[PDB]
């Protein structure tokens, strides 16, 4: 079945440009800004759009090793991201996939608002929960915190 999470972010970057670095580069991105948080990002198939897959590896200690992440479609208008989790993780006999789309809106003063969804699929009727998403939910405030204070600290970067 499906379990259904929405929640939101802000960011102080405006919305275009943080697409650019927190979705388009975050292969490049993320293990740079937060090494505490994700160690590597692997391209394994595909190259950036529909059905790309990425493995994306965790330090040591944290809960899991790796997730495999797959792209699912990608708006370059609208800011929009889709990405399912298929590997890893949370992810074996008692959840197959989690889906997930991601819209950014700019604001008027300047900054951006993330919209987020989650939907874990599950095998048979087995509860996804209240930790595990807030598991996800802090993994992607300290990725949006990283990335925002590298691009405020670096003005020529994905300008």
């Amino acid at each position: 079945g499906v379990f259904n999470y929405e929640t939101e972010a802000t960011s102080v970057i405006p919305a275009a440009r943080l697409f650019k670095a927190f979705i388009l580069d975050g292969d490049n991105l993320f293990p740079k800004v937060a090494p505490q948080a994700i160690s590597s990002v692997e391209n394994i198939e595909g190259n950036g759009g529909p059905g790309t897959i990425k493995k994306i590896s965790f330090p040591e200690g944290f809960p899991f090793k790796y997730v495999k992440d797959r792209v699912d479609e990608v708006d370059h208008t609208n800011f929009k991201y889709s990405y399912s989790v298929i590997e890893g993780g949370p992810v074996g006999d008692t959840l197959e996939k989690i889906s997930n789309e991601i819209k950014i809106v700019a604001t008027p003063n300047g900054g951006s608002i993330l919209k987020i969804n989650n939907k874990y699929h599950t095998k048979g009727d087995h509860e996804v929960k209240a930790e595990q998403i807030k598991a996800s939910k802090e993994m992607g405030e300290t990725l949006l915190r990283a990335v925002e204070s590298y691009l405020l600290a670096h003005s020529d970067a994905y300008n």
